[PDB]
């Protein structure tokens, strides 16, 4: 298990990017077989800091993913996160967001394309205001380089 799950990761992991690529498990989810992941990629690294410099961006797109609940302690396995990838999933309004306040304090960009989410009014100017370091989303850039710097 611990084999099958740590070869998994590892086929997921493009080193180059600094990805881990977790899209669409249930075609190799749950929120306990999401921590165990987040156990692993804990566990793989010694060192927090190799960690953070190592996966600065995860992919979490087509999951299903109802509630950022669901995957809630990727925020705390990868706190200097700076890409993230939620596109294709069913988040339907900003409440589904919201256990992620004051969490991706350094998250630079943030794709939610095909999430019901983006297309309620106050979609953007929320999540601007959720995460300040956010400088792209949905490939739409929505703080200058130098506004973030100060954000």
């Amino acid at each position: 298990t611990k084999q099958k799950l740590t070869s998994c990761l590892a086929r997921r992991y493009n080193a180059e990017q600094k990805l881990l690529d977790l899209s669409a498990l249930g075609t190799d989810l749950a929120e306990k077989s999401f921590k165990a992941l987040m156990h692993l990629v804990s566990n793989e690294y010694k060192d927090p800091e190799q960690k953070n410099e190592a996966i600065q961006a995860v992919s979490l797109a087509r999951n299903d993913i109802l509630d950022v609940g669901q995957v809630y302690s990727l925020a705390v396995t990868l706190p200097r996160l700076r890409r993230l990838d939620l596109s294709g999933n069913n988040l339907e309004n900003l409440s589904k967001i919201s256990k992620w306040q004051q969490e991706f304090r350094f998250l630079e960009e943030l794709h939610l394309t095909g999430n019901p989410v983006t297309t309620l009014p106050n979609y953007a100017t929320e999540i601007k205001k959720w995460f300040p370091s956010l400088q792209i989303l949905d490939g739409q850039q929505i703080r200058t380089p130098q506004e973030a710097a100060e954000s």
